[PDB]
């Protein structure tokens, strides 16, 4: 049934036609059990390691490896009848480089716990239904439960299903429902329908939602919907929204593998356009795939994201996916849920007061403030900001006393946790807190266990009166009472009192005196006036507190004469009431969400609260910590949930671009925010603790959860704050942006050596060469011998500045403009400096002179015209002197390229060469494993090589080094002639 929160319960039973009394039949059971299904949420299974790995290869960029590893195990296999020992290596180490990245990529994106089995841990497995075939209430699996049965649900009970209620059997039907608002505040249930069919789930005072939990009272209901047609079932159906998105950073990286192929198949058709019969191809093509693609990238990238991560979990931040620890580096808006986010979520009582002095139309007020953010019995009470003690003030005695005992809470220390929890409501037991705090007579506390001075103080109180029954909660009075005797005394003996706390009009209005000290006067209009100017203050302006009104009635009727079972007299016996106190109370702001706040400002990034809970206090909140200016209007920068539904579409998309904070609002609403701001192509994140924040933080581009919220709020998010401390998430901003800085100048040195190697691979090809690298040799180059001084550039003390500019453009690439010409050309000295050497070694060299006129090109005919130009040998271009001369080229010529790589623009004349460690001892490491090769006896082999002489290493720190002013050239004219 759709919309029954705006149908009457009559209308409800018709509609699946059952009577309250008897239920389903087991025929319309059967029946409703086909037409809907059962009652659970559907599970989200998130496949497997294997077709996991089978998504790494469903890219471009990898399905170019896989097919030349392919051919190149097709050349391995076709050997001449020579050196056929381990020909094999070139395509084994390639397809052991694709399943290494693969296994490398996959676990990156970790965690194998799901959301939606956290979420389904708010299914209870049990609920109680009254069907026909039995009198009495029958107990079920929760997961056959059917629309249209009558359900009952009681005290410590989660809701089975969405569920209209029929009649509430207490006085009250207390509710729970933060994990759809995110508030433990528990809400108070009618039957009365609630006509708007556009009602939000706060305005559904009618209704009971799956998954969340009775506080109080017992009640009976009809199903409306049940699976996942329920409120948790949307939030379920936006968990599942597994539509494989990656970070904003990822994409790029995505784009440029997507351009990086266009170039090789762009290669391949420009080879085949300058001329069995084509081994000469498929030979040339797989070393152009290995030349062009910086394999060993993922190591890098990955190394750089670890080293994030790790340098993020010391602040307290765990980073549950790798490359998420970058996101906010460019993150231009942060939405954030207000209770257990912004703030702590602990009902706290700031302020208080009772009445000084009456004297005609004069009356004066004590008022008093109290500080802790915390449930925790730690804080004072000022007057004027100077501390007092509240025992020497005889109406703060009555008002504690009162708080003590009207209260159904109390607090306990959780010794697993260190910390104070609250038992019961948390309104109450702000309540409880207070009366440690105030201590009013000076019970000594300093030196009680934490687990005794969690209710010392209100232990004392009950010493003092015996509370004998309570007038619980009722609707049409606002309040509640206790009825309490002097200890020590006998039933009949007078004294006995009542105690009301309650709705400050209501209260207020059933007061005929007011407690003066521990005197007593009449109410007048102006102290009534007085009372009700500072109470109206106090709960509207920045303050826009929660305030109850404290009273008692000095001369209650006889027990005997009060009738208990009839809830709709209690107001009457709550009459003659004295006025004592008003108390008010907050959920408060994190100490460090100010400050934050403003730094992110600082960074360009903004900040917007969508909250569950109400307008008027997410407003003030907003002000309190920096959003909102102390008296900034914002009319039309705010809204609940239900104003955001009556605006169409564009005005609804235009508001998240205008407005900061968003209120009483759905689960659905926070991620239909991240939506919009998203259509405006912003990078935005979402900080949160509940499960009505799953969605928003699934959505974004980075969920970021606080380490002492819900589960379910956990597994969604990518970083969780394990401290609470919202301080990090500038901190994460900040190691977010050093971190694309650290990619942006690795990727340049890495992918300057990949050009270099594409063009000389050009020119063994075009001008027909002998064979200047190959594949075999380009692999430990890139992976090893490069990727070194790479991991070793990440070691860059950051910038000093990095938090001043805003955040980069989503359009921004990632390289662009003078770097490109810049990598580009370098590129391109370098791919003519392994051809040089290669060539140079054939000719200018006393070790094998060939013909120095340029007739090195034909290389075709060997024993084919051996009595042509030849003079000597065959088996000399298959020689390991030009492939040495040619490697050790390249490598040195990117060991000064490391030591350009240290700065984008300034000078290694300006900037040392010595200011990183890591990196020089990287390019020793380097050397070292260089020269592994050359002496190392097996090595030599594959990798066709041998050592040179004095002097040839001479010729190879002579065509390498002048890549320094190469650079210096390009250094020059963009930090001068370009701009600056
Ligand atoms: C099998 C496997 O998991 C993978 C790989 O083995 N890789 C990456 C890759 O995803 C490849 C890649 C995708 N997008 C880009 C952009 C830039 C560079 C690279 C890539 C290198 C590729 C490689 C080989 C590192
Ligand atoms: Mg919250
Ligand atoms: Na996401």
């Amino acid at each position: 049934m759709e919309a029954a929160h705006s149908k009457s319960t009559e209308e409800c039973l018709a509609y699946f036609g059952v009577s309250e009394t008897t239920g389903l039949t087991p025929d319309q059971v059967k029946r409703h059990l086909e037409k809907y299904g059962h009652n659970e949420l559907p599970a989200e299974e998130g496949k497997s390691l294997w077709e996991l790995v089978i998504e790494q290869f469903e890219d471009l960029l990898v399905r170019i490896l896989l097919l030349a590893a392919c051919i190149s195990f097709v050349l391995a296999w076709f050997e001449e009848g020579e050196e056929t020992i381990t020909a094999f290596v070139e395509p084994f180490v390639i397809l052991l480089i694709l399943i290494a990245n693969a296994i490398v990529g996959v676990w990156q994106e970790r965690n194998a716990e799901n959301a939606i089995e956290a979420l389904k841990e708010y299914e209870p497995e049990m609920g109680k239904v009254y069907r026909a075939d039995r009198k009495s209430v029958q107990r079920i699996k929760a997961r056959d439960i059917v629309p249209g049965d009558i359900v009952e649900v009681a005290v410590g009970d989660k809701v089975p299903a969405d569920i209209r209620i029929l009649s509430i059997k207490s006085t009250t039907l207390r509710v729970d429902q933060s994990i759809l608002t995110g508030e433990s505040v528990s809400v108070i249930k009618h039957t009365e329908p609630v006509p708007d069919p556009r009602a939000v789930n706060q305005d559904k005072k009618n209704m009971l939602f799956s998954g969340t939990n009775i506080a109080a009272g017992k009640a009976l209901g009809i199903v409306a919907t049940t699976g996942v047609s329920t409120e948790i079932g949307k939030i379920r159906d936006q968990m599942a929204a597994t539509e494989q998105d990656k970070t904003p950073l990822q994409q790029k990286l995505d784009e440029f593998g997507e351009q990086l192929s266009k170039v090789i198949s762009l290669i391949c058709v420009a080879v085949w356009l300058i001329n069995r019969g084509a081994i000469y191809y498929f030979k040339i093509a797989v070393a152009l795939a290995v030349a062009a693609i910086p394999e060993g990238l993922p190591a890098v990238i990955t190394t750089c994201l670890a080293l994030g991560t790790r340098r993020m979990a010391k602040k307290n931040a765990i980073v549950r996916s790798l490359p998420s620890v970058e996101t906010l580096g460019c993150t231009s808006v942060i939405c954030s849920d207000k209770t257990g986010t912004l703030t702590t979520n602990q009902m706290s009582v700031c302020k208080m007061f009772i009445i000084d002095k009456v004297d005609g139309d004069f009356c004066s007020l004590n008022e008093f403030s109290i500080t802790g953010s915390t449930y925790a019995p730690e804080g004072e009470v000022l007057k004027n900001d100077k501390p007092i003690r509240s025992g020497q003030f005889d109406g703060l005695v009555e008002l504690a006393t009162i708080c003590a005992l009207c209260n159904d809470s109390s607090l306990d220390f959780n010794e697993t946790k260190g910390v104070y929890e609250k038992v019961g409501e948390a309104t109450e037991t702000a309540l409880t807190t207070l009366v440690e705090k105030m201590n009013v007579f000076n019970t000594e506390v300093r030196n009680l266990s934490k687990v005794e001075r969690a209710n010392a103080c209100n232990s004392v109180i009950r010493q003092l009166m015996k509370k004998e029954f309570t007038l619980e909660f009722s609707r049409d009075r606002k309040s509640m009472s206790v009825y309490c005797s002097p200890a020590k005394s006998s039933r009949a003996a007078v004294g006995n009192k009542m105690f009301v706390k309650g709705a400050p009009e209501g209260v207020i209005d059933r007061c005929n005196y007011v407690r003066v000290g521990t005197t007593r006067v009449p109410m007048t209009g102006p102290v009534k006036e007085k009372i009700l100017s500072v109470i109206k203050e106090w709960g509207t302006g920045r303050d826009t507190l929660r305030c109850l009104a404290l009273a008692t009635r000095d001369t209650p009727p006889k027990r005997e004469e009060m009738v208990l079972d009839d809830s709709s007299r209690f107001m009457e016996y709550e009459t003659d009431l004295t006025f004592v106190g008003v108390v008010g109370m907050l959920d408060p702001p994190r100490k460090e969400v100010m400050g934050s706040i403003q730094l992110c400002r600082d960074a360009g990034i903004r900040v917007i609260m969508i909250t569950g809970d109400n307008k008027g206090t997410a407003i003030a909140i907003c002000r309190r910590i920096g959003i909102f200016g102390e008296n900034e209007e914002v009319a039309d920068r705010a809204y609940t949930g239900r104003e955001f539904d009556d605006l169409p579409l564009a005005e609804q998309r235009e508001a998240c671009r205008r407005a900061c904070c968003f209120a009483r609002v759905e689960p659905s609403h926070k991620s239909k925010i991240v939506e919009y701001l998203q259509s405006y192509d912003e990078i935005t994140a979402m900080t949160g603790d509940g499960v009505n924040d799953a969605p928003a933080l699934k959505k974004a581009e980075i969920g970021i959860a606080m380490g002492s919220g819900t589960a379910v709020a956990k597994t969604a998010s990518e970083m969780v704050l394990a401290d609470d401390n919202f301080s990090t998430i500038v901190a994460a901003v900040e190691e977010g942006r050093a971190i694309y800085n650290n990619m942006k100048q690795f990727i340049r040195y890495l992918i300057s050596s990949n050009v270099g190697e594409v063009v000389c691979i050009f020119l063994t090809a075009a001008l027909g060469l002998p064979e200047a690298l190959i594949p075999v040799q380009l692999l430990w180059v890139n992976l090893v011998t490069d990727g070194l001084p790479a991991t070793a550039l990440g070691f860059n003390p950051p910038d000093l500045d990095i938090m001043d500019r805003p955040p980069r453009s989503p359009k921004e690439p990632l390289i662009s403009g003078w770097l490109f010409f810049r990598y580009m050309a370098i590129g391109g000295y370098v791919g003519a400096a392994t051809v040089g050497a290669a060539a140079w070694w054939f000719m200018y060299a006393e070790d094998g002179p060939g013909v120095t006129y340029h007739q090195l090109t034909h290389f075709m005919q060997c024993t084919e015209d051996h009595p042509h130009f030849e003079g000597l040998d065959c088996e000399i271009f298959e020689a390991p002197e030009p492939m040495t001369m040619a490697l050790s080229v390249l490598v040195t010529i990117e060991m000064c390229n490391a030591l350009n790589s240290l700065s984008e623009n300034q000078s290694l004349m300006r900037m040392p060469p010595w200011v990183n460690i890591w990196l020089l001892g990287s390019i020793c490491l380097s050397m070292s494993l260089h020269f592994l090769i050359l002496y190392v006896d097996p090595l030599p082999m594959i990798f066709k090589l041998k050592a040179l002489d004095l002097t040839q290493w001479l010729m190879v720190l002579k065509i390498s080094l002048p890549v320094i002013g190469l650079d210096e050239i390009l250094k020059f004219i963009a930090r001068n002639y370009l701009e600056g």
